[PDB]
């Protein structure tokens, strides 16, 4: 419960800094895994690696999709293209889905965040441990 109070959440931030080792190191402490840059605040996503991005994993995304006009998906180090059905389904929610690498995504986010303010960024950190398994 921390020190009798919740830790400060960054409510709508346009400044992303230090990407790489540790994930997204900005403001105080390293932020790794997957981050949901929402108009409300920068919240944490419960997805660890690519392909885990399923319709059920997008729970909190659809939940707040009313405030989401543009959805930037940062697949980290490699380009994972969202399946046609998933992409088309998001289109049906009127959500402009774009898949990009985190770097250019950071720039594009910084641009559109001031433009429309209706942009949400789902950025996943690079798998520096190269662990994706194999069968």
């Amino acid at each position: 419960m921390a020190q009798r109070s919740e830790i400060p959440h960054f409510p709508r931030t346009a400044a992303i800094d230090a990407y790489g080792k540790g994930g997204f190191y900005f403001a105080g402490m390293s932020h790794q895994g997957s981050l949901l840059f929402l108009p409300d605040a920068v919240w944490g996503w419960d997805v660890t690696k690519p392909e885990q991005i399923d319709r059920y994993s997008l729970q909190r995304v659809f939940d707040n999709a009313n405030a989401i006009d543009t959805l930037i998906v940062g697949t980290g180090a490699d380009v994972w293209i969202a399946p046609r059905q998933l992409r088309e389904a998001l289109r049906g929610v009127n959500v402009v889905l774009d898949t990009m690498q985190t770097g250019p995504a950071i720039r594009t986010y910084n641009i559109m965040i001031g433009e429309r303010r209706r942009v949400a960024a789902a950025l996943i950190a690079v798998p520096l441990e190269h662990h994706h398994h194999h069968h």
